[PDB]
């Protein structure tokens, strides 16, 4: 939860939540879970632009 | 599916604010939004140890 | 053009196109041209239902 | 992004009826529309031999 990069992704997912489709995933380049879940709201991303 | 995304982006700022008991929503879809709250909820269940 | 494969990847993506995005998407399960273009047709279906 | 869905539907729709001249639009994009696009193009020049 707690840490810096939690919190930025959070921040980046509330705003594609909000239709902003353009702002760029941070800390994709993991393999932890914080990995995991930043390529996962990209891919979202990458599908909700296609489709908009 | 603008709604599971909201629903979605609105626990992930609960546990993100440190709530790590928050109910993940959304778990059981098979496409994209699915597996994006499976990794919210490992995410969530690795936090509290 | 001319075979019924492809004649049935376009009324697939037709029915995708007016946003029926349930109907199953043919001639995946091959790696020439028409599966590869029936591979793309399916992940834009996955997208634009994920969007919706 | 209907409106390229819709260009590139009815563009396939031409070729599938024969008419292997025609253009294929968004061949550029760098979105799955454009990997679908290129399919196309490909799959039209490989019929015209």
């Amino acid at each position: 939860t707690i840490t810096r990069p939690i919190i930025e992704l959070s921040n980046t997912f509330d705003k594609i939540a909000e239709g902003n489709l353009e702002a760029e995933v941070p800390h994709q380049n993991r393999a932890d879970e914080i990995g995991i879940l930043a390529k996962s709201i990209e891919r979202l991303r990458r599908s909700l632009k296609v489709a908009m």
